[PDB]
């Protein structure tokens, strides 16, 4: 009934209760475990609404008070009336952040408590939307020190179309399919880029172009806008030691802004509602350089390195991964980017699982996602077991709208 | 697609349905309400269903289902579990059975391999010196002076009301662990407990980082019986760098044959209490959770501060450019000293030709992502890209708790 979880490293053991809060069903069964999948394919309203409620005003230590009795009312008078209802900003950013604090897939979570809610809820267009997210970029890159931020647009309405940002990331690179079938650029974002290059876009030819937003007000067709190139922070990648690692030209984005899913508090759904932090450095070295179907350049700088790049157990694709790593924070060190590597940042998050276990009696965690890519063992996650399940409030994957 | 988990490759955009799930008689610890895929331990009727599942496999496997041979085999089983509350498999049978329990494991990468097991039938032993004499025989057979041969030796199974064969040790060939007085271990603290226990039943130890652990072999209502390996036996490298010359003073070493001791295998019902099996290594194995652990033999410190690295910070990346080196040392050492080894790299391009081979077979392939990918450069290697249905199916290893 309530797990028991044990770190092997230390040997301690704790009993995660929390999971008893969880009413939504993962993909796993007796018969089968489905944790590595990636996606797994008014009165219930009402009943997420009066949760949510409950939770807001035990956060704020104010459980069977006026106000919190009145609020209730508030909500079910709305709910019976007009088959929906609206949260207060107070609440929405509650919402927000336990959303965060909710994500069994994020290593950045002892940061929690700290986020800046931007509410984006009267906005009207696909022009509002893109003036929003230019706020959002300028405040959350901050000159280099990043900060945690959120904007909430429109919550989806039984009538109509959803606000949506088609794009992925806030900022993201092209990927243009060549003649030969190769890409120059990402090689994830081939679709986006061919996307925009449709709505109008007049495309670079770069591997590093940064693409221009296709934003959607509702029942409309998606708009194009282009971000100003000066609000867009990006680091050239150096190698401390390495001097011929500057001339390949590489470069990426500071700030890591997810705009694809979807938040959903209290039964309401958030489609269009991106968030930013800072980046762990695995992310960028590891999956965006090296991944085979991304940049892919693992290759060259091992051959840049001298390596014997004819055989697996010369290790040269370990040894690369590791001086690309090296190089992303030695560069965003550098230049003065909030970064944090996959050691600092595994600490931090077993910090937090303590922090949790004393707050809450658990905290839902993704194992398959919390290990960083390289050096999984390295790092103190890799020892701990963990308990993977649903929380509300939440984000939520979304497909791509197209 | 079908009713069957949807299984995606994201490296590749390929998927496929698994089917063989649905075979799956035992449950795991998962529920729709929480994953618990990444807990280590997962938290006469009887009998005969489980055998005549087996049967039907074995049959199967042999292309003569509902043949007469088949139909006598079945009713030849329930005869012997009707007058004696157990039964016994044919030679045939056991080889069949013990190959598809290291098919069915979720949480090994060799799989490729599978059909490649000699397997020794030890049911006749009935002492520990033959338990002892048998185990030898496994270790000169699968050692083979370094061209290492997979192999199993099956000792007797259990039995209603009489003790069972139990190999102590938790692997045939372990370094012991010797508690010192300042708190600290010198050599593997993985095993001060069994190397406590051998000295409290009458082993002199040694004082060594790499001491050779003896066995504790015990055979039905006996206490465990100890047994030194003659040294010749167990094949150990050396471990050096192929090119920091220091590496070598540092005077580390790891055994050739990797030998697990302690599972239980379980057969239509039967178990093996006592069934040693054994490869070879998988480089990352040694390199890195033997040698990096923090709580194994913790060199990573050590080699950062011969490869000069800043380990005051954890931004220099001194962990993981200690643990690459220690890593090459490993697979250079071993293919120097002629000794079989596989490093993550080839061993997960072998496992995703199993995936296809089983795809193709079976309809699918049970497999414990978090196991299977390595503990070192993980997304390097197509296994991190490529997802994996879990589930339990028979044939199988069980882990089997300490004895004490
Ligand atoms: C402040 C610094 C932060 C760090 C270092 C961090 C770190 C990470 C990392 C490494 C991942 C896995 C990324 C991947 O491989 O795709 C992740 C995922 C995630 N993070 Fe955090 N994060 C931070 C802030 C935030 C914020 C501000 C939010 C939302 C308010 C958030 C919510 C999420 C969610 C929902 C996921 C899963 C995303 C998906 O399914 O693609 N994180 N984070
Ligand atoms: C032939 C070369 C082999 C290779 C390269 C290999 C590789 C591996 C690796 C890397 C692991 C994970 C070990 C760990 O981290 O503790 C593993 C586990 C396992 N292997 Fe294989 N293996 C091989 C042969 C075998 C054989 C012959 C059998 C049995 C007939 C077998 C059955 C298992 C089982 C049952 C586990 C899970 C053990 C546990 O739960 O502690 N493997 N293997
Ligand atoms: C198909 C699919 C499902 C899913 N849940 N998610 C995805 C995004 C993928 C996951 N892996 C790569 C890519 O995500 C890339 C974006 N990752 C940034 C995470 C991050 C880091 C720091 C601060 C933040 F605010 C956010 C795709
Ligand atoms: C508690 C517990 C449960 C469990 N299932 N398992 C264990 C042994 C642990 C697993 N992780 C480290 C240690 O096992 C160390 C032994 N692993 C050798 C695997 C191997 C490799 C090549 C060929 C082979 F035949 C076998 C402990
Ligand atoms: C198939 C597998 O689940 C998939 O490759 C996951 C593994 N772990 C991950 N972990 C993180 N942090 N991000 C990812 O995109 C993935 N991908
Ligand atoms: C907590 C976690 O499940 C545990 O540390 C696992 C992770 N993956 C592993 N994978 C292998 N191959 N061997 C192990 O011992 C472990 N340990
Ligand atoms: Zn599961």
């Amino acid at each position: 009934k309530f797990p028991r979880v044990k770190n092997w490293e230390l040997g301690s053991i704790t009993y995660d209760t929390l999971c008893a809060q969880s009413q939504q069903d993962g993909p796993c069964t007796p018969r089968r475990c489905l944790g590595s999948l990636v996606l797994p394919r008014a009165e219930q309203l009402l009943s997420q609404a009066r949760d949510f409620i409950n939770q807001y005003y035990s956060s704020i230590k104010r459980s069977g008070s006026q106000a919190h009795e009145e609020r209730l009312q508030e909500v079910e008078a709305e709910v019976a009336s007009t088959g929906t209802y609206h949260l207060r900003e107070s609440e929405l950013v509650f919402g927000a952040k336990q959303a965060w604090r909710n994500a069994p897939r994020c290593v950045g979570r002892i940061q929690w408590g700290k986020l800046q809610v931007f509410d984006a809820r009267d906005c009207s267009s696909a022009q509002e939307m893109f003036t929003y997210i230019c706020n959002h970029i300028k405040y959350a890159t901050n000159r280099g020190n990043l900060r945690s931020a959120i904007t909430v647009f429109p919550q989806r309405a039984p009538g109509r179309g959803d606000f949506r940002i088609w794009n992925s990331q806030l900022v993201r690179y092209a990927g243009y399919r060549q003649q030969d079938g190769s890409v120059r650029g990402d090689p994830a974002n081939v679709e986006i880029t061919e996307l925009c290059i449709q709505h109008g876009w007049t495309p670079g030819n770069g591997r590093f172009d940064v693409l221009p937003l296709l934003l959607q007000a509702p029942d409309e067709a998606p708009e194009l806008f282009v971000l100003p190139p000066e609000l867009v922070l990006e680091v050239p990648l150096e190698h401390p030691t390495l001097e011929w690692f500057a001339a390949l030209g590489l470069r990426w984005y500071a700030l890591p802004a997810v705009s694809n899913m979807l938040l959903e508090i209290g039964g309401l759904e958030f489609s269009a509602a991106p968030f930013s932090g800072w980046y762990m450095s695995t992310e960028i070295g590891t999956r965006d350089l090296c991944d085979p179907h991304r940049y892919n350049i693992l290759e060259d700088v091992a051959v840049c390195m001298d390596l014997d790049t004819r055989t697996t157990s010369s290790l040269w694709k370990d040894k690369a991964a590791v001086e690309i790593n090296l190089a992303v924070l030695h560069s965003f060190q550098l230049a003065k980017v909030t970064i944090v590597d996959h050691h600092a940042a595994t600490v931090s998050f077993m910090k937090h699982l303590d922090n949790e276990q004393k707050a809450r009696g658990g905290c839902p965690a993704d194992w398959a996602w919390i290990v960083p890519p390289i050096s999984g063992s390295l790092t103190p996650v890799f020892h701990q077991e963990m308990v993977n399940y649903i929380l509300s409030p939440a984000f939520r994957y979304q497909p791509d709208p197209w």
